[PDB]
Parts: structure tokens; sequence; C-alpha cells
């Protein structure tokens, strides 16, 4: 009976959205949107959603959409701490091992929107493992609660911190990093669509993944890529 949109990218989120749509046929008419071009005001208005849910979304959400429909982003910081881009890498760089996922109402500012509620999230493992862990919390706990209780979101309070979006060049590992920081860099960039941690060796790029810590060393996969 309630019309919703789930707009998301990444294979695990799409899978989880398809599963959610099938399991809740009786309660929700769920439209899944996975491409920038499918999320336009003219297309969305025809769907008439009560909520537009963004488990992971890569592009800027148009103003004509967030001003006319309740848009819910799931941002993996304890807001107003950590407003802004590449939150996973920004958290792991800071040595943080636990965060919160904040469900917020999009308002056009950088993660400044009213907060519906939060859930805990552990940050051990690869990016892919952490994003799948988050996705499971979002789909199994947060989305059902939001659609069922329909809570009124509350203004953010307290001092804010702002994260910056990381560029592909910032995947480069420095020789001055300690071993645990190297491990963090490799794991935090090891996931679908992310630029792997790397070093340069002459014209070569060495890209690392699947890191595992042993006594005095990291074992990983490497691609030695010719320029």
């Amino acid at each position: 009976l309630m019309n919703i949109i789930i707009a998301t990218t990444k294979s695990w989120n799409i899978k989880n959205a398809q599963k959610f749509k099938k399991e809740n046929e009786s309660k929700y008419n769920t439209t899944i949107i996975t491409n920038k071009d499918e999320l336009t005001f003219e297309k969305v208005k025809l769907i008439n959603p009560e909520y537009i849910l963004f488990p992971h979304w890569s592009w800027i959400i148009p103003k004509e959409i967030f001003e006319n429909f309740t848009c819910v982003v799931f941002h993996m910081t304890d807001l107003p701490f950590g407003r802004g881009g590449s939150p996973l890498q920004n958290l792991i760089e800071r040595g943080i091992k636990k965060t919160k996922i904040s469900a917020i109402k999009v308002d056009g500012g950088i993660d400044t929107g009213d907060i519906f509620f939060k859930r805990d999230l552990d940050l051990y493992g690869t990016a892919e493992e952490i994003f799948m862990r988050a996705s499971k919390i979002i789909f199994n706990d947060m989305i059902p609660e939001l659609l069922t209780k329909r809570p009124v979101p509350q203004k953010q309070e307290g001092e804010a911190t702002v994260f910056q979006r990381r560029k592909p060049e910032q995947s480069e590992i420095s020789p001055d990093f300690d071993l645990e920081k190297i491990y963090d860099y490799i794991r935090m960039l090891d996931g679908e669509g992310y630029p792997r941690a790397f070093i340069k060796y002459g014209k070569y790029r060495l890209e690392f993944s699947r890191a595992s810590m042993k006594n005095g060393k990291i074992i990983a996969d490497v691609e030695i890529i010719e320029g």
C-alpha cells in the first residue's frame, strides 16, 4: 500500500533491495532505481513515493527531488561528527573501529539533515565486508523501523566535523606508514568499484588487495601493472 523508492548502487545493496521488495510485496510497492538517469523529478513524481531510501548513492540528489519527497540517506558517521565524503576511509584513517549509521533527511547541505535515528557499526575487515555489514543493518533493521514507526527526524546538535571526498591518487601508500597503517590502507580500499591501495615502482603500479596480518608481515594479493 505504501509507495517507496530504493535508490542504490553496489551489487550487495541491489541484491538486498530485490530481496526486500520480494519479501514485502504485501506492505510496500517498491521501485528499485540503480542509475543516475532513472532518478529524475519527472520520473519520480509518477511513482509518488512516501520515502526515497538511499542505502548507497553516488551522485548529487537533485533539489527538485529532495524538496518534494522525503529522501533518506544512510551516512556511516555519528553525525554531526564526520559530515561529508568517503566516510569509511576517513574513519579508518582516523583509527576508528566503531561508528554509527545515521538515517537522515536530505536537505541540500552536506549531511546537515535532521536525523531519524542511528545504529552501531563495527569497522573491522575490508571495505566490501564493512559495506555489506552496514547494508544488512540498513535493510534488516533500519528500513523496517523507519517505514513502520515513521519517526519525526530531529535537528543535529553539537559541533560538526567535515570529511572530504578522497581522490584516487590518495590510494598511494607511503613508505613512512607503519605496518598496521599499510594494512588499514589495503583493506579500506578493497571493495567493489574502489581504487586499490598502491605503490609506484618506476613506471609500474603495484595494487594490493586481500591483506592478512601475520607476525611481522602482511600477506596480500598484488597486481603489478605496466604503465
